[PDB]
């Protein structure tokens, strides 16, 4: 019932797939997902942004218009998010005439407020640096040219630009972030936007008339908008904003934006004061995680080792928000040790044995001895762990709270010996395979947001229906004793 927004930043398609896209589409699907199984309502967006000169000159260069290009390279985008298997609700594409129309129309709603005007946006530009520098960081020099502050020649260069009245809205947003301490994340990330509004704020240009790969401005279509109003606008676009009327539009404002850091500035800064300014609710958060490095192609690193392996391996290695690194030898190794091994072969054991010794049946468990209910109770605590974790993006602890569930599992069921008692005690033995298959129910339903598939062969190889795989029946939903299990296989094979 309660609703949950959740977006991607939107890529741009003058290239190919690479990780950093991967990697934000699968953490924020892991969000998304965490979010339904918990009970909410959710619409999760993910999208191309496809304007700008960039975009204009490779169309050029193939021999074909701007938006062919944009049809023929996002493709590659929408084939990622399949296989990456992404649950995003929509898909936006800022060629798309409702982008065009939610675009001009939140550019008039900050027209109507008074926060858009035209000038000249005017300055000392180095071509060298590709930087503008204020006068006071410039000097002329013996030869007679005017140098700026890395030792460069500027000049100055002017071109028409219509402008957002930024510098209106510095005490608003500070405001905001003293209000809203979670509003932008992490704490680094914080200080860094803080500091950088308390040092003042410049009107912002808004508008090019160098290309016509944009959308028009209202009222002089010789500019068209330049990015930073196009791009953002996306997150109402799919909420079919400007109609405040449609059904969607109640899932404004977004519970998160999740971005890379790269471009915290601009919606923590940007955005909200664009928002205030057309009358709108401000998101509740925005979240930026860091860059990985190699030390390739999503496609081939989904080919080499498995989806769910990939997925886990990012979500688990690198603290979200933190930089990280990726390797050959790390993911195989980690997802060897946590996957293959420690989940895999403990499901592949326990399934086994009762396959072989229970007739195909969960077992019928006695009373439950101190280590029996140790382990049942870490589970159900590991759920309450990873909501907390997931409120506040820590995706790494949500899946170490859980993978810890299991690494106990394996000490409970190598300790128990259950092989041992199919002599002496099969009553007992059969309460001890109860308490490890049931402990790998209550886990498989909770890594269903990180790993989907291999997590759903879990569950289908415990029986568990289709209807029961909700985070409410970790609690409410045990196994039953008598419950015919299919024949299992293993759901992690070794690399
Ligand atoms: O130059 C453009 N894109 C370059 C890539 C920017 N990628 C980072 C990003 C992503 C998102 Cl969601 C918002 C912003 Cl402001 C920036 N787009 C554009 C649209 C009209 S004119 C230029």
């Amino acid at each position: 019932r309660e609703k949950y927004y959740i977006t991607t930043a939107i890529a741009y398609p003058n290239g190919k797939p690479h990780i950093g896209h991967a990697y934000e589409l699968i953490a924020t699907d892991a969000m998304a997902r965490f979010q339904r199984l918990n009970g909410m309502d959710v619409y999760f967006l993910t999208g191309t942004d496809e304007h700008g000169i960039k975009m204009l000159q490779s169309a050029r260069k193939e021999g074909i218009t701007p938006r062919d290009l944009a049809d023929r390279n996002t493709s590659a985008f929408r084939r990622m998010a399949e296989v990456l298997n992404s649950s995003n609700d929509d898909y936006i594409r800022t060629s798309e005439e409702r982008h065009y129309k939610a675009s001009q129309a939140i550019w008039q709603a900050m027209v109507a407020n008074g926060d858009i005007y035209k000038g000249g946006y005017a300055g000392w530009y180095s071509v060298r640096d590709e930087a503008y520098y204020g006068e006071e960081e410039t000097e002329v020099r013996a030869d007679g040219v005017r140098y700026g502050p890395q030792g460069t020649p500027v000049e100055w260069v002017e071109e028409e630009s219509y402008f957002f009245r930024l510098s209106a809205y510095q005490d608003k947003l500070l405001d905001l972030y003293e209000n809203n301490p979670g509003f932008i994340m992490p704490a680094e990330r914080r200080n860094e936007i803080v500091s950088f509004v308390k040092s003042g704020l410049k009107d912002l240009s808004i508008s090019r008339t160098t290309f016509d790969w944009g959308i028009p401005v209202p009222g002089d279509e010789k500019h068209v908008m330049y990015v930073w109003v196009d791009a953002l606008t996306n997150y109402i676009t799919a909420l079919g904003y400007p109609d405040t009327t449609d059904e969607r539009w109640a899932y404004w404002p977004a519970n998160a934006h999740i971005i890379g850091k790269d471009i915290s500035r601009f919606h923590a800064v940007y955005w909200p004061a664009f928002l205030m300014s057309a009358q709108l609710p401000l998101p509740k958060r925005v979240f930026a995680h860091g860059f990985l490095f190699n030390r390739i192609d999503p496609f081939e690193l989904v080919e080499r080792y498995g989806l769910d392996q990939l997925r886990y391996f990012l979500m688990r290695e690198v603290p979200f928000g933190q930089d990280g690194s990726y390797s050959h030898e790390a993911i195989v190794n980690r997802t060897n040790a946590d996957l293959a091994n420690d989940l895999g072969n403990l499901a592949q054991r326990s399934l086994s044995m009762i396959a072989k010794n229970c007739e195909g049946k969960v077992p019928q468990p006695g009373a439950f001895s101190e280590a029996d209910k140790a382990i049942l109770d870490q589970a159900d605590a590991a759920l309450e762990t990873a909501r907390k974790a997931m409120d506040d993006q820590a995706l790494h602890l949500a899946l170490g709270a859980i993978f810890a569930v299991v690494a106990e599992a394996n000490r409970y069921f190598a300790g128990q010996e259950p092989w041992a008692l199919r002599k002496t005690d099969p009553a007992r033995m059969g309460t001890v395979l109860y308490v490890t298959a049931e402990v790998l129910r209550r886990v498989g339903i909770m890594v269903q947001p990180f790993i989907p598939q291999s997590a759903e062969k879990l569950l289908d190889i415990l029986a568990v229906p289709a209807d029961k795989r909700q985070f409410a029946d970790v609690l409410a939903s045990p196994l039953a004793g008598g419950t015919d299990l299919p024949a299992p296989q293993p759901v992690f094979p070794r690399y």
